[PDB]
C-alpha cells in the first residue's frame, strides 16, 4: 500500500460528525461545533517528502452543523462547546484604570484577545481608557449603565440601561455591539429577551476567579486550572490580583492545550 492508500485507511478514524447547537437543561445555550473530515490532497502533499504516513501531518476539512447558535431561542450563554479545547477570557470593566495598562500588554504578549464587558456610566467617564482597549484590538460588550441588579429592574429600565451604554459604547469604539452580560449575574428572562430585541447574546460564565476579593495571586491561578475545562468562560476584573496571575495563567492554559480568546473567537464554529 503506498501513502495514498495508507491516508485513506485512515480517513475514517479521524473524521468527526458537526455538533449542533442547543440548549443544555443545565448549561442553557450553547453553539455548535464544526466537524471534520481528512482533506485528502493537502494531507498527501504535507506527507510526500518523507514517504511515511503521520498522523500529525493530517489537514482537514471542515463541516458545518445544521442548528446554529442564533437559531434558538433566547437564552444565557454560560459556556462554549464542551468539546471545543478553547477557552474564553472576559474582563468586567466599571474601574481599576491603573491595571488596564498592564493587562491590555499581557494580552498582546500572549497575543490573545479578551472581551471587555464595560459599563456604561465608566465609558462616560473614561472615554480615553475605552479607546485605549479598541486601539489594541480587544472587543467591548454591554454591561449595563449603573451596574444595577437588573433581576429587580422593571422592564423600562432594563431597556434604558442597556440602550445608553451601547449608545455610550458604540460612540467611544465605533464597533458594534454583540454580547451584553448582567452585572454580578443576576438576571430574569425579560432581561435576555430585551438584550436579544438589541441584537445581543447574553453571556455568563463557567470559572470566576473571585478576583474582586484580593486573593493571592497563586490562589487565583490555582482555582482556574482547578476549575477550567473545553469551552469555559473565565471571569475577571482589573484588579491587581488578576493582573499579577494574568500571565501565567494564559501560559499554563495553552501548555494544557487550549486556544485562548475573546467571546466571538470561543463561540465560532470553527475548530480549534
Amino acid at each position: 500500500d503506498n501513502l495514498y492508500e495508507e491516508i485513506q485507511k485512515h480517513a475514517k478514524q479521524y473524521e468527526i460528525a458537526p455538533q449542533n447547537a442547543m440548549i443544555d437543561k443545565i448549561w442553557k445555550a450553547t453553539p455548535g461545533y464544526n466537524g471534520r473530515q481528512v482533506d485528502m490532497e493537502a494531507s498527501y502533499n504535507n506527507m510526500k517528502k518523507l514517504k511515511k504516513f503521520d498522523q500529525k501531518h493530517l489537514e482537514f476539512k471542515e463541516v458545518s452543523p445544521s442548528v446554529h447558535l442564533e437559531d434558538l431561542s433566547p437564552a444565557p450563554i454560560y459556556r462554549g462547546h464542551p468539546n471545543k479545547k478553547m477557552v474564553g477570557l472576559t474582563i468586567d470593566d466599571a474601574w481599576g484604570n491603573e491595571y488596564l495598562p498592564r493587562i491590555l500588554e499581557i494580552l498582546k504578549k500572549h497575543d490573545v484577545k479578551a472581551t471587555f464587558f464595560l459599563e456604561g456610566r465608566w465609558v462616560k467617564e473614561n472615554l480615553r481608557f475605552a479607546k485605549m482597549i479598541v486601539d489594541a484590538n480587544q472587543e467591548v460588550g454591554n454591561h449595563s449603565y449603573t451596574h444595577p441588579n437588573m433581576k429587580t429592574l422593571s422592564s423600562d429600565e432594563i431597556r434604558d440601561q442597556l440602550q445608553k451604554t451601547n449608545r455610550m459604547i458604540e460612540a467611544a469604539t465605533n464597533q458594534k455591539v454583540r454580547w451584553f452580560r448582567p452585572p454580578s449575574g443576576s438576571f430574569r428572562d425579560e432581561v435576555v429577551k430585551i438584550a436579544d430585541d438589541f441584537q445581543m447574546g447574553t453571556i455568563m460564565w463557567t470559572v470566576d476567579t473571585i478576583d474582586w476579593k484580593r486573593p493571592e495571586p497563586d490562589v487565583l491561578l490555582q482555582r482556574v486550572m482547578r476549575k477550567i475545562h473545553p469551552g469555559a468562560i473565565v471571569l475577571m476584573h482589573p484588579t491587581s490580583s488578576t493582573t499579577e496571575a494574568l500571565d501565567t495563567m494564559i501560559t499554563k492554559l495553552k501548555e494544557q492545550g487550549y486556544k485562548v480568546g475573546n467571546i466571538t473567537e470561543l463561540l465560532d464554529e470553527k475548530r480549534v
